[PDB]
């Protein structure tokens, strides 16, 4: 019965709301076909009461209906599978998954003069072919940003990444003139709470027909089977969270629909399309964007390592470079502060510190203060032939490896604090009439959120970035010891 306030909400349940979005219907089944559940609206929408203890009968539902339910009733594992079937008045698309080990099926009104499967088929080709015809990973998400909106006809569609610390970014966007835009908004990783976020990954395609639509409850909320609720967590039709509601409506938008990008575990990132008057995607449109999500996903994930390829490519280049310099001058001071080759250049970073001997060559700053704290601070830990951080001097990151010990051969690269890389502002944009939750559930409230976030810290050490340091220290350590 508790409130969902902004102290909850990082706590709330959103996967077992027992209600449901009003473009559909929902009837849940047990193991046998019994049914224990159903939304309030299965009567006004299907024709007949689904009543619990019941079992259902054919045109209450139709024949090819119970068809598929018996399939997936006598079979192990997930069952999953849909049927374009007539009820009445209506044709329907009759979408039917399992989970736990209650059966659910939901029931779309179709609208659609067109086959289904080449509705499918078109869609799937024309989503897909954006992911053929781009190298460079973020012309990609560019791209598809673009071509999702020339498909469906949403008023804004945007393309989220998401950081290490879950936090996110917007990183490309195609929106109807009119609409203030949100390119590199970052928004930390609380705009997206765990049970979202396990969603999301689990579920490629989440539809908000209606933003400021009256939930259609299912009775009874218990499944009488655990006297505990229905996991509508594979379930197109599950509700919306108050506050997500609260937050859309403070942007002005009614309608939402978004495809999850996968990678690893992790929700690498997603596309939300957000139109501003309520809008319905049908089923088989919405399976082009699910395949699509799966191949999209891929791409990204080779896309992106075929990036770290070619920074690790150009590393050992540089290392060569430098091995080949090293040796043949004879300092490496003159090769390790070169300009473009220099170590400043092998690691993204805002300065850098070379330190055998007893000198110092600091470059791009006065950072021999930092490096003195930093080795002090290493003093207590003697083993250590790496260090990094992102919290720390004046500059908050650090990597430093060591690469002769008694000489104190050290280098380090040093990191500002990050910095909101793209901000607007020039003319005051509208103002966003604001729910009773408060100011922190708009766009700039989360901003803020995220430079609370943030601030102190520098942006992390990439798996590259500690990788080619790693190889950095061994070079050094064989020349020092070499010659
Ligand atoms: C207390 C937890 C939450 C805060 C704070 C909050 O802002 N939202 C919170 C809970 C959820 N958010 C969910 C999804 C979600 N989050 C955002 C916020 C942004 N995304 C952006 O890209 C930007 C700015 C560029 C912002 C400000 C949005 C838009 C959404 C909708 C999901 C989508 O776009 O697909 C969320 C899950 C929603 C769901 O159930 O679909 C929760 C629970």
């Amino acid at each position: 019965i508790t409130p969902v306030t902004l102290a909850n909400c990082e706590d709330e349940p959103i996967h077992v709301p027992g209600a449901i979005q009003p473009h559909g219907a929902l009837v849940t089944l047990r193991a046998d076909g019994m049914v224990l559940a159903a939304s309030e609206n299965i009567q006004a929408l299907l024709g007949f009461v689904a009543s619990p203890g019941s079992y259902l009968t054919q045109e209450q539902v139709g024949p090819e209906v119970l068809r598929m339910l018996e399939e997936g009733l006598t079979g192990n594992g997930p069952w999953s599978n849909s049927v374009e079937t007539r009820i009445g008045e209506h044709l329907f698309d009759v979408i039917g998954h399992s989970y736990k080990e209650v059966f659910y099926l939901e029931f779309e009104i179709r609208t659609a003069d067109t086959l289904s499967i080449t509705s499918f088929t078109l869609n799937a080709q024309r989503i897909i072919a954006q992911v053929q015809l781009h190298n460079d990973t973020a012309s990609l998400l560019s791209n598809v940003t673009d071509e999702l909106r020339r498909m469906t006809g949403y008023d804004r569609v945007m393309a989220y990444r998401f950081r290490h610390d879950d936090s996110g970014e917007v990183v490309a966007e195609s929106r109807r003139e009119d609409l203030e835009s949100y390119l590199g908004q970052r928004y930390p990783a609380s705009d997206i709470p765990a049970q979202a976020r396990r969603l999301y990954i689990q579920n490629p395609i989440r539809l908000i027909a209606d933003v400021a639509y009256t939930p259609m409850r299912v009775f009874p909320a218990l499944n009488p089977e655990t006297n505990e609720s229905f996991d509508l967590s594979y379930s197109v039709l599950r509700s919306v969270s108050p506050i997500h509601c609260e937050y859309l409506t403070n942007m002005g938008v009614r309608a939402s629909m978004s495809i999850s990008i996968v990678v690893g575990g992790k929700l690498w990132g997603l596309f939300s399309c957000h139109h501003m008057s309520p809008k319905l995607i049908p089923y088989p449109v919405r399976m082009s964007f699910q395949i699509f999500s799966q191949v999209c996903s891929a791409i990204v994930e080779r896309l992106e390592q075929g990036r770290i390829a070619e920074l690790l490519r150009v590393s050992t280049e540089r290392r060569l470079a430098l091995a080949r310099r090293a040796r043949d001058a004879d300092d490496l001071f003159g090769a390790l502060a070169h300009p473009d080759d220099g170590i400043a250049a092998l690691i993204p970073c805002d300065g850098a510190l070379v330190m055998l001997g007893g000198r110092t060559l600091s470059i791009r700053g006065d950072f021999e203060r930092q490096a003195g704290n930093v080795l002090q601070r290493l003093q207590r830990d003697p083993e250590r032939d790496i260090y990094h951080t992102d919290n720390w001097g004046d500059c908050c990151g650090v990597l430093a490896i060591r690469f002769h010990r008694q000489e104190s051969g050290w280098i380090f690269w040093f990191r500002h604090e990050e910095v909101h890389r793209i901000r607007w502002g020039g003319k005051p944009e509208k103002l966003l009439t604001i729910g009773p939750s408060g100011p922190r559930l708009t766009p700039r409230g989360s901003f803020e959120a995220w430079e609370e976030v943030v601030r102190g810290h520098s942006t992390p050490w990439s798996e590259t970035d500690l990788a080619i340091a790693e190889k950095l220290r061994l070079d050094l350590m064989e020349l020092c010891l070499n010659h």
